[PDB]
């Protein structure tokens, strides 16, 4: 109430081709997993096996920075029109985010919640916190396995035929509880750190549980691909972003929320992934050569993040989209 709300982009509407079939934006937003222990930018583990193993499907960002190192400040500077370098907290608190103008254009908003909060973002659109399910196969000491939200995937899929933004938000890599991220599929690389007292570990153990964790969100991309890549009816899109990084133990550093400005490149660069359904790759007119090869060369952030879920679902008369911030606009056919 500090300051007038200010509405924003008030005739948004869909602007899709006549015709044309339902549209499904999956957005995955991750938890502290870091780009330099991502296996498709090169790590020297593959802890990105079922996405590697799918090829030239994947379109893998190598260079992408994040917009804070907590979920704090990530969140809703991600979901707002501001970028990193002119947030301002306050303004951003007193306007509309993406999903409000979403939501607005007649598109349904779903947020799905596995890690503590949305930070104020989902607050105005449907939301559940699937945590709170405490489920034994999936739960423990107030935290869950991330596939828990896969139990609740299709009911969303299944509301309508409207076209769908679903938001998982993911536990993901958080610490100190690392251990508990994963389960023994994902257990690959031992011994590890069982215990949230990470400083007493040794930091080979501290690395090697940290990589599990990373295992099981590539699981978990996989399998929401899985859900939807034999609907031929549907184009899907399924876009995978983390919030931060973390540090394990570099400089004495350990956890996340560094400052930004002193903040060491394992809090501050980001794995992101981007898959499409065959119906996707039909219609929605990206050239899929050109993105692969701007994923590669171009440099990334958070920043993107609002104009390119707009775009994703053909959003018009919007005076937020920014063109330039799209990560898709340049190679999609005019
Ligand atoms: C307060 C930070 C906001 C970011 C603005 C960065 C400058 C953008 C303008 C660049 N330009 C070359 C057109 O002058
Ligand atoms: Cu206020
Ligand atoms: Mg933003
Ligand atoms: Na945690
Ligand atoms: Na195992
Ligand atoms: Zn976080």
């Amino acid at each position: 109430s500090n300051i007038p709300y200010t509405q924003l982009d008030m005739a948004v509407v869909q602007n899709r081709p006549a015709g044309s079939l339902r549209r499904f934006v999956v957005l995955v937003v991750g938890e502290t997993t870091r780009a330099a222990n991502w296996g498709l930018n090169g790590y020297s583990r593959q802890t990105t096996p079922l996405l590697a193993a799918r090829g030239d499907e994947i379109v893998n960002f190598p260079q992408v920075r994040s917009c804070g190192t907590s979920t704090a400040h990530s969140l809703p500077c991600m979901f707002s029109t501001f970028d990193r370098t002119d947030y301002d907290e306050i303004k951003a608190e007193h306007q509309d985010n993406l999903l409000d103008i979403v939501q607005r254009a007649g598109v349904e908003v779903t947020w799905l919640e596995n890690d503590s909060g949305c930070k104020g973002v989902c607050g105005k659109v449907p939301n559940t916190d699937v945590t709170s399910l405490n489920l034994p196969e999936y739960c423990r000491n107030g935290e869950c396995l991330d596939n828990i939200l896969l139990t609740k995937f299709d009911e969303v899929l299944n509301k309508n035929d409207k076209d769908a933004v679903l938001i998982l938000h993911t536990i993901g890599s958080h610490g100190p509880t690392y251990y508990e991220r994963y389960t023994e599929a994902e257990r690959k690389f031992t011994p590890t750190c069982d215990t949230n007292e990470i400083n007493k570990c040794t930091r080979a153990t501290l690395v090697n549980t940290y990589d599990n964790t990373v295992l099981y969100v590539d699981q978990f991309i996989d399998k929401v691909i899985r859900k939807l890549e034999n609907r031929d009816d549907l184009e899907s899109v399924v876009h995978y972003v983390s919030d931060h990084g973390e540090s394990l133990g570099e400089n004495g550093m350990y956890l996340h929320a560094a400052p930004y400005a002193i903040a060491p490149s394992g809090q501050t660069h980001i794995p992101m992934v981007m898959w499409f359904s065959k119906a996707f790759r039909q219609h929605g007119g990206i050239d899929f050569q050109c993105l692969k090869q701007k994923a590669a060369e171009n440099e990334y952030s958070h920043d993107h993040y609002f104009s390119t879920v707009l775009g994703l679902m053909d959003i018009s008369n919007s005076q937020t989209y920014r063109k330039e911030m799209d990560i898709l606009a340049a190679c999609r056919r005019p």
